[PDB]
């Protein structure tokens, strides 16, 4: 088809391949020019689904699930696929119309994989399309030869017929043929006013091809009619035939055979005979007989359909039934049986809605069952069926039961198509299931309580369900990995033909060894006879051990991928072997009632890049070439910003010895167990399926894609366990706790929220950018290392909350490092452990806060344990070039300490385990010191404001008068106020005494020295005094 050269072409693929913003339900899709203008939208109906169009070359279209529509000058043609192409169906009966280029084939099979689109309700009726009331909008798609034209109608042909899909608009049509046919001015590429926002026009090749309406009538989409011819190359418009509605309701009659009727007064059940030589058979009940006909030779066409009603219906096979391509509808209740061990084959079975059919006859090797229809099909036949299932709606329960022999298999593989159909197992024994696959659109397989092992998990797309819809608890044992024992050993032919990858086994008649060789191509000579390596042939050892180790493990390094989903009451498994390197990587989506277990490999949960249409790179390179770079070459890529978000939830997710990821475009809902693995939660490394949208096979590719919206971040919410030796990277959204041990946790996220957590051994780390609230208890015996990051302890400083809890927050050191580093303990922390500020960085204890008025009795027990306090703090500072601001503090200081610049309000400084405190900047506002007594000190040296601080003294000794007191008990800048400083009022220890303090100018500086003491008319220790206590005695 033709297209204009002012639009993206990438547009046009997909628009036609319903991908991008095109798929189906997409609305008011806004369209622009290769200049950034807007050219018009795409707003009249919200985009139809072109599922019916046959996938390759969209010249047929699917309009019953036996029947497609297309053009009888399409006389070439044979076959055709549908969904993701990965299936064929053949021609039976071109059936063309006498008068019309028009046919509709019956295909061999019924469809599964795509619905049948409606028809036009109005056939052949005269100027109907011309109505924009009913019809607002035509669209089409086709795989005709393909240009791009230019304004001064310049043609470059970018492609010759039947290589890609290419589709968009095309204005209303006028009839002409007694309203038999229909056309318009198409070849119009530029006239966007009249062909709509991206007009497309039939060159040769696009016979066949669909033209469909919205139809506002019914409100939906409708095929009006297939593609007969145009104006040559370039040419002004295109005609179609519209769809023959008698003349199709004509061919799906004459392949029906009259209704059969069970009548249930009669009991007995409809004896079914068929004679295979003459196609001719017959179902009687009674006095009463219904023919039926089958194929006959080689010709599928001579079979026609039934169709079965009445209740409760019985039939029993007499003879094995070909039915051709005759189709079975079942409208009633029915029980299918044989005396005779008769099989069955034939186009397939329809199980209408509400409806349930018990099925206990076998198939035959090399055929597939087609099961569609919206009702039931139970599958209870006897012994190994050879036959295959194809499923494409409603239900089928596999049932099939042991013969005499215990030999049992209800199908020899199953597929499973569309999204509509669900296949239920009811025991282990029905299938294999690295025989079964879902295909496009994939629907469930529900295990039903059944614990299955799969090699393979054969799933086209996202729609490939694994479920397990009951109460009894079954796990999925995934085994995909290559094990050395398992390594083919081959023999050297002279095909010359084999696998790159595979292991030769050489008997070497030269030197009398045996000598393993891996092929390195698809073709090959002779064996090297010296044991050396050429361009064919990698010599690999005289073990065939170590040479079948090798192969296991290069083939484990590949890793494994499932696009599909994971439902309902699973356990997962995936033990690896030792020494596989490779991931499992699922782009698809979890909701499982139990655990997930990996075990050595990788494991990496991502979101889903959206996939587009794309094309080979010789004609990307011809697009380019005109300077269209749009055109994409693979379906999905790592760089691109349209991602689908993929949710992932498990109760538990079992690691050990593995690394696991979480990617962008990723929520994951679980409790971690982590044991020797590296859990990352933001994982930059993700994974692209180059064969994404194209059927099962895939083909795995790691690269790098960094959310760096926000709307892309991953989240994490749960627990996360980690022992013996894990690492946990929290790169993303985060939000749970942490209980740990032997391990590390490591912090780049601006938003991380830890809940009440444990850690023992383990090292927490966050880094420059990082954000992180504690909002519960937090209790390490290790450091915390704060690095150009800021970590809050029970509220962020700038958020002012009415519902605190009292916790704790416990470390070994407390760690800070860079200018921008910033802790901020929050009212209602019990604080512990050691600060340490390397640079400029800042520490606050204290904040706006009230605790929650519904406080448990534990929690109010631990209230009264803060004694009036806000916050309370046992630790050494060394901060010596740091801001450190306290308020309603009580701080039981461990060790020497320092400070470049601290603020103090209403917080007591206790000296303890001959202690000194020494800051350069000290601003002090109605705080206290409790020195002991040689005495504990304080020194300033530099700057020393504030008002109203007290000084208690400890005297350990208990004084004497008379006799000589002379200790410096602070020291500061000379010009300090007299009146910064004073005695406490009341005593501290067991002296019954009181503190009385000269300020001495004692030379250099201002200082204030203990010269005596006062008698007393309670409080032994620093710790003992009360907030109350100590706030009052500042007066």
């Amino acid at each position: 088809g033709t297209v204009n050269n002012e639009l993206g072409y990438q547009l046009f693929r997909d628009f036609a391949e319903n991908k991008g913003m095109f798929r189906p339900g997409a609305t008011n899709i806004a369209i622009y020019n290769k200049q950034g203008e807007f050219v018009g939208t795409l707003d009249k109906a919200a985009m139809p689904d072109f599922s019916a169009v046959d996938s390759e070359i969209g010249v047929a279209t699917l309009i019953n699930p036996q029947y497609i529509a297309s053009v009888k000058h399409n006389g070439g043609y044979t076959n055709v696929s549908f969904g993701d192409g990965e299936n064929r169906y053949n021609i039976v009966d071109r059936n063309n119309a006498p008068s019309l280029d028009f046919h509709a084939p019956r295909l061999d099979k019924l469809v599964t994989e795509v619905a049948p689109t409606a028809v036009t309700a109005q056939g052949a009726v005269a100027g109907a399309y011309l109505d924009k009331e009913r019809y607002p909008v035509f669209y089409r798609l086709g795989s005709g030869t393909q240009y791009i034209k230019d304004s001064n109608g310049q043609l470059t042909k970018m492609g010759g017929a039947y290589s890609w899909l290419t589709g968009g608009t095309v204005g209303s049509l006028s009839s002409y043929q007694n309203g038999e046919m229909i056309s318009t001015s198409s070849g119009l590429v530029f006239d966007y006013k009249l062909n709509g926002a991206m007009p497309i026009y039939g060159e040769a090749g696009d016979s066949g091809s669909p033209l469909f309406a919205f139809d506002t009538v019914q409100n939906k989409w409708v095929l009006v009619g297939v593609l007969t011819a145009g104006n040559g190359a370039g040419g002004r418009g295109n005609n179609w035939a519209v769809i023959p509605l008698d003349f199709i309701g004509q061919k799906f009659n004459e392949d029906n055979d009259a209704p059969v009727t069970f009548r249930t007064s009669e009991g007995g059940a409809l004896e079914w005979s068929f004679n295979s030589s003459t196609g001719a058979g017959a179902l009687t009940q009674g006095t009463t007989t219904y023919a039926m006909h089958g194929q006959q030779g080689n010709d599928l066409n001579a079979g026609k359909n039934l169709i079965f009603q009445g209740q409760n219906g019985q039939i029993n096979l007499k003879d094995s039934v070909s039915q051709g391509a005759g189709s079975l509808t079942f409208r009633d209740n029915y029980t299918v049986t044989t005396s005779n061990g008769s099989t069955w084959t034939g186009a397939g079975i329809v199980v209408d809605n509400g409806v349930s059919v018990n099925w206990q006859v076998n198939g035959v090797k090399g055929d597939n069952l087609h099961k569609i229809g919206e009702g039931t099909l139970t599958v209870q036949g006897t012994g190994i069926n050879e036959g295959g299932l194809k499923v494409g709606d409603g239900k089928v329960v596999l049932n099939q039961q042991a013969d005499n022999k215990g030999q049992v298999q209800a199908f020899s593989s199953v597929n499973i198509a569309s999204g509509r159909p669900t296949v239920v197992l009811t025991d282990e024994r029905q299938v294999n299931p690295d025989t079964v696959s879902w295909g496009y659109r994939g629907g469930t397989l529900d295990v039903n309580g059944n614990s299955l092992t799969f090699h393979q998990l054969k799933a086209a797309d996202y729609g490939a369900v694994l479920a397990n819809n009951v109460d009894k608890r079954a796990t999925i044992t995934l085994d995909y990995a290559l094990r050395a024992d398992k390594v083919a050993l081959n023999g050297w032919s002279e095909s010359g033909k084999g696998t790159a990858g595979n292991l030769y086994k050489y008997n070497n008649p030269y030197t009398n060894t045996t000598d393993y060789f891996i092929l390195k191509q698809s073709t090959y000579g002779y064996f090297p006879t010296d044991q050396s390596s050429n361009a064919t042939w990698e010599f690999v050892g005289h073990s065939q051990g170590d040479a079948q180790k090798l192969v296991a493990d290069r083939f484990n390094t590949a890793g494994y991928l499932f696009h599909g989903q994971l439902k309902g009451n699973l356990n997962v498994d995936n033990r690896l072997p030792e020494g596989v390197t490779g991931a499992l990587v699922m782009d698809g989506a979890a909701d499982i009632s139990g655990t997930f277990t990996q075990e050595n490999g990788r494991l990496t949960l991502q979101g889903h890049p959206v996939i587009h249409a794309y094309n080979t790179q010789s004609v990307a390179d011809k697009l380019a070439a005109s300077g269209d770079h749009s055109v994409l070459t693979q379906p999905t890529s790592f760089s691109q910003e349209d991602w689908e978000n993929r949710s992932f939830t498990f109760d538990r997710l079992s690691l050990k010895n593995t690394d696991f990821g979480l990617g962008r475009n990723a929520t994951l809902n679980t409790t971690i167990q982590a044991d020797n693995s590296s859990v990352t939660l933001g994982d930059s490394r993700v994974f692209i399926d180059k064969n994404d949208g194209q059927g099962t096979a895939f083909t795995l590719e790691e690269g790098t894609s960094v959310a760096t919206k926000d709307a892309d971040k991953s989240v994490f919410n749960g627990t996360v366990n980690l022992d013996n030796q894990s690492v946990l990277n929290i790169n993303d959204i985060f939000n749970g706790g942490i209980q740990a041990n032997n391990s590390t946790v490591n912090i780049s996220s601006d938003s991380a929220v830890l809940g009440n957590s444990t850690l023992t051994s383990t090292a927490l780390n966050l880094n420059k950018g990082a954000n992180a609230l504690a909002s519960q208890s937090f209790v390490s015996d290790g450091p915390v290392n704060i690095s150009d990051a800021t970590l809050s302890l029970n509220s962020r400083p700038d958020e002012v909350s009415h519902t605190l809890l009292p916790v704790y927050d416990y470390a070994g050191s407390w760690n800070l490092k860079g200018d921008d580093a910033r802790l901020n303990v929050g009212p209602y922390s019990m604080l512990s452990g050691n600060i340490n500020v390397q640079d400029k960085g800042t520490v606050t204890l204290g904040g706006e806060g009230e605790l929650s008025p519904d406080l448990t009795l534990q929690n109010q027990m631990l209230y009264s344990l803060f004694n009036g306090y806000r916050n309370i703090w046992s630790g050494s500072l060394n901060a010596p070039d740091a801001t450190v601001s306290m308020t309603d503090t009580q701080w039981s200081m461990n060790g020497n300490s320092t400070a470049g610049n601290m603020k103090l309000n209403r917080t007591i400084v206790g000296f303890n385990g001959f202690t000194t405190l020494t800051t350069d900047n000290l601003d002090a506002v109605q705080s206290a010191f409790v020195m002991r007594t040689k005495a504990d000190k304080l020194v300033i040296n530099k700057s020393a404001t504030g008002h109203d601080n007290s000084i208690w003294v400890n005297f350990l000794k208990k004084p004497s008068n008379k006799d000589t007191l002379d200790i410096p008990l602070v020291s500061a800048p000379e010009a300090t106020a007299d009146n910064l400083f004073r005695a406490s009022t009341r005593v501290v220890g067991f002296s019954d005494v009181t503190p009385i303090l000269s300020v001495r100018k004692e030379d250099g500086k201002k200082e204030w020295v203990l010269d005596g003491y006062q008698v007393a008319r309670a409080a032994a220790t620093f710790m003992h005094i009360s907030y109350n206590n100590f706030i009052t005695e500042v007066n």
